[PDB]
Formats: structure tokens, sequence, C-alpha cells
């Protein structure tokens, strides 16, 4: 897909209804958006933050929303909600967030997937890990998917290889029910073919940012709030404009984006500096960098909107993932 696009293209793709998806940890719906673009019928979502639901519902008013804490839910609950039998769901989606006990919602996700028995699981993992925990933890995740009867593969994907002007790198698991994997012929040596081919060679901000609608008064107010603030006086005022590379505020975290590089990763805290203007990036720019449609509705305060975009999987990368799963697995059934 090419940027920009609008919600109506998402609805058009969704109207194909070529495979079924449940999106857990649905957020504002970055993942859902990409599934819908690839032809998915979103059967329902799970999302327990009120403002994420308000944003999701504003863009996708038809999609049923389960508001519960995932810890209170079973796969059978989802099956009952959507009218499905086990094994019937095509894709279960999730991006769980994040001595004393610390909850791990990724393992809550696995527990729910055990009840649903989806044909395919797509799960991004963003657990912050100590040294000496990371590799052992991903091995525990892999074993856990195999325990519930799945062939599983994993890879760090960089969204700028799939048309998104952002260097967002996150580990994504794809797992296929052993049943389905056998029918389609997937094995340990072909399983990595579930990850989509790379379409670009590091899409930059410049490649995708052209033509964003944006009121100069709103943009000016961003510059004004910036210029009269501490991080400007101490850091940003010392950062060159139009950099040829991402700049770190510690060489002068606060980072300055470059027009000629993929964007710095958008995060929930959202502190990225525009490449040209002494101000943070705007919500319209963040939407475009995230590869959302231009008319995507975000609710709440400026800070809540930046957070909601920051926590997303870029729709266009998830579109690539969903297309590839449909061609390589679901279209053979
Ligand atoms: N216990 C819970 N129960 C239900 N929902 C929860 C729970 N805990 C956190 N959440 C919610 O799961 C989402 C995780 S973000 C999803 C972005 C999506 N992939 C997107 O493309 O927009 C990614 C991240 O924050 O790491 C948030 O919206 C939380 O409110």
């Amino acid at each position: 897909m090419k940027l920009p696009y609008k919600l109506q293209d998402v609805y058009d793709g969704e109207s194909q209804a070529k495979f079924t998806v449940i999106s857990t940890f649905a957020g504002g719906g970055g993942s859902s958006t990409g599934y819908r673009l690839a032809g998915a019928k979103i059967l329902c979502i799970n999302e327990f933050v009120e403002e994420a639901r308000k944003t999701y519902a504003a863009n996708y008013p038809s999609t049923p929303i389960v508001p519960d804490d995932i810890k209170q839910l079973t796969g059978g609950d989802f099956l009952k909600i959507t009218g499905l039998k086990p094994r019937e769901l095509d894709i279960l989606d999730g991006s769980p967030p994040c001595v004393e006990n610390i909850e791990d919602l990724f393992f809550e996700f696995i527990r729910v997937a055990k009840g649903i028995q989806p044909k395919v699981i797509v799960a991004e993992n963003v657990k912050g890990l100590t040294i000496g925990e990371a590799k052992t933890y991903y091995a525990k995740i892999t074993n856990a998917f195999e325990d519930i009867g799945y062939l599983v593969t994993s890879k760090v994907m960089k969204s700028s290889h799939y048309g998104v002007g952002q260097a967002r790198e996150r580990l994504i698991f794809i797992a296929v029910r052993q049943d389905i994997a056998d029918k389609v012929g997937l094995n340990i040596l072909t399983v990595s073919s579930l990850f989509p081919p790379t379409s670009s060679e590091d899409t930059t901000i410049g490649d995708i940012i052209g033509g964003v609608e944006q009121d100069p008064e709103y943009i000016q107010s961003l510059v004004d709030h910036m210029t009269k603030s501490g991080i400007y006086k101490k850091v940003v005022s010392k950062m060159p404009k139009n950099p040829k590379k991402i700049l770190s505020g510690m060489d002068y975290n606060t980072k300055r984006a470059s027009f000629y590089k993929p964007s710095p990763t958008l995060t929930a805290s959202g502190g990225l500096i525009h490449w040209n203007e002494d101000r943070v990036l705007s919500v319209p720019e963040l939407k475009r960098i995230q590869s959302l449609p231009d008319d995507f509705i975000l609710t709440g305060s400026h800070s809540q909107q930046t957070e909601r975009v920051g926590r997303m999987v870029p729709p266009l990368m998830m579109k690539a993932i969903a297309e590839n799963i449909y061609k390589e697995v679901l279209s053979k059934l």
C-alpha cells in the first residue's frame, strides 16, 4: 500500500472478509487496521483502557469490544462472544505490553490462545528484559507455544522494511496450529517463510511525510510551548536543524528526527523533536509516521493521542504480515 490512505480504504479491505481475526490488547487499533487492510473481519477486540476503547470505537463502530482485564477472560469466553467453535478462528492477534511477582500478560495471552486454538497466532513481545533473561525468556515463550500444539517462529522485524517511515524494531512470534502446518506443509525449515518479504530498504520520514494536513496555528503553539521550556534551553536549542542522522540529546531520551532517515521509534512517552522546527512532532505527523490513515480519529488530550499512536503496531507492517499469512497458510485451506 501507498501513503496516504483513508479509513474508507480500511473499510473496503475489511469488506472482503477473507479470514477472521481477534485482536487482544487491541489499543487504538494499529494492528486491527492492518488486518482489515489485508481483508480481515475483526470478530472482536479486547482492550481494558477506556480511552483506547473510545478511539477504537470511533474508527470501527461495528467491532464488538470486550473491556475486561484479560486476566479475567478465557479463550472460551472469546469463543462464546464471537460464536466460534475451537480451531475455527483464523488469526488470534496480541501485543501484550511491558524478588516480587510481576504479571506477564504475554503468558495470559498464550493461556487464552490455548482455549481458542486459532489456526495462526501473531504476537509481538515487548517485555523489558534484564541481561541474562532475554534469550531464556524467548525460549520459554517458544516452548510455551509448542506446548499448546503450535509450530512457532520468531523474528525482530523493522517496520521501515515494509513501507513505514520508522525504525521500529520489535520481536514478533508467528505460530501455526500443528494440524494446519501439516496440511500446508510448513516445517521447522520453512517456518520462517511466514514472515513477509521486505518491500523497502529503510523508508525515511521524507519518503512518507509529504502533504500532511496541519493547521499552522496548532503547529505554532507547539513551537511556542517548546521555546519557552527547559529541554529547549538545555538541549534542543543546541541540536542542529535538518540533521542527516538521528540526534541524541545526550550528545549535547530526547532525540531529533531526521528527514533523511526512518523516524525514531514512536513510544508511549512521545518526546521526538521535529527535524526542522523547534517543537515535538505533531499528532498528524505521528499518525503518518505510524502509517495510519490520514483521517484516523484519535480521542482525548494531545498527550493521550500521542500515547495511543506510540503504542501501535504500524498498520502497513501488520498488513504485510497478514497478507503473507493469508497467501502462505489461509488461502490453502
Ligand atoms: N490486562 C489487560 N487486559 C486487557 N487489555 C490490556 C491489559 N493490559 C494492557 N492492556 C492494553 O493492551 C494495549 C497494549 S498496546 C496495543 C497496541 C495495538 N497493538 C495497536 O496496534 O494499537 C502495546 C503496548 O503498550 O506495549 C494497551 O492499549 C493496553 O491498554
